[PDB]
């Protein structure tokens, strides 16, 4: 008989950390 | 002999989504 | 006898990356 599947892959790695934030209010 | 050699595993789940950025630019 | 095991699989694809920072300080 075929053998069993391997198993599934690990999860991927995190993402990259977001953009810098917008600016601040104005003066 | 032994059967065919199995199927090879299913694809890893998505990472996880990255962090949040930064804090943004004085105003 | 059955088959060997399949060889394990892929990483998943690394995540989307983060959102936006929070915004930033008052001028």
């Amino acid at each position: 008989p075929p053998g069993p599947p391997g198993l599934p892959g690990e999860r991927g790695l995190r993402g990259e950390p977001g953009p810098p934030g917008p600016p601040g209010p104005p003066g």
